């Protein structure tokens, strides 16, 4: 059967600024780069950045809610979010509707998130403060 | 420090066919559903489906190469691909890289992939036959 996410591939319009964002600013590990892409890891996540002439720099009001959240500990969350803010990283959401989260954009407008907590923790939180119509299986 | 992918959220235009696709066709575990979304898991992956009236059913020629690959074993690959084919799921790309891959579309045009093989396997293949301009770190 399917066993998890093998990799996340993000199309990018300019390879070098995107590598710098994920490696230098977000601290991911860069394993290789080539003329049209790069391979990084973030813990067990395999991230591929793929140079794509079709990728457009997309304002957050023009894209849907599809987004990619990265795990961070409770101890590191606030200072990492504040560092992104001080570095001028654009945002896209302010209301914490799914717990402790910081919502920010990559150079092409990919919607990213820092989040503290697991699915199990979110389900437990939702039992106390459920979303409208929520059912648990 | 970021420790992994916390969750993947896909905006969907119609919640019921998306739940059917991810839970029933793709075999993911449904943990909760509410009026405007659902939480599923696939191995370690926390997947959120978020009902979004801004999501367009998007032909693959009109979206960039951003895509989401799920892990499957080599032994299970061919029968899972055949299941998707029987269900009429559209393919958006043929495989031309190392490791088995099946490139398929979700009901809204999200670009998905079944892939066999790890980052370590890919890096090993690349060291033997580097892409144009490839540098390792
Ligand atoms: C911008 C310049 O071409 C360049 C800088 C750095 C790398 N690298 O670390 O592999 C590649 C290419
Ligand atoms: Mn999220
Ligand atoms: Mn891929």
């Amino acid at each position: 059967m399917l066993s998890g996410l093998n990799h996340l591939t993000l199309a990018v319009s300019q390879l070098a600024p995107s590598v710098a964002f994920y490696q230098q600013l977000l601290g991911m590990t860069l394993h290789a780069r080539w003329d049209s892409g790069a391979y990084l890891s973030c813990g067990d996540l395999w991230l591929c950045l793929s140079l794509d002439p079709q990728r457009r720099v997309t304002p957050p009001e023009e894209s849907d809610y599809t987004h990619y959240a990265f795990s961070i500990s409770e101890a590191d969350f606030a200072s990492f979010a504040a560092r992104l803010e001080a570095a001028g990283v654009a945002v896209w959401k302010l209301n914490r509707s799914e717990g402790a989260s910081h919502y920010f954009l990559d150079p092409d407008g990919h919607k990213l998130e820092l989040h503290v907590g697991s699915l199990a923790q979110r389900l437990a939180a939702c039992r106390e403060q459920p979303y409208k119509g929520m059912v648990f299986f």
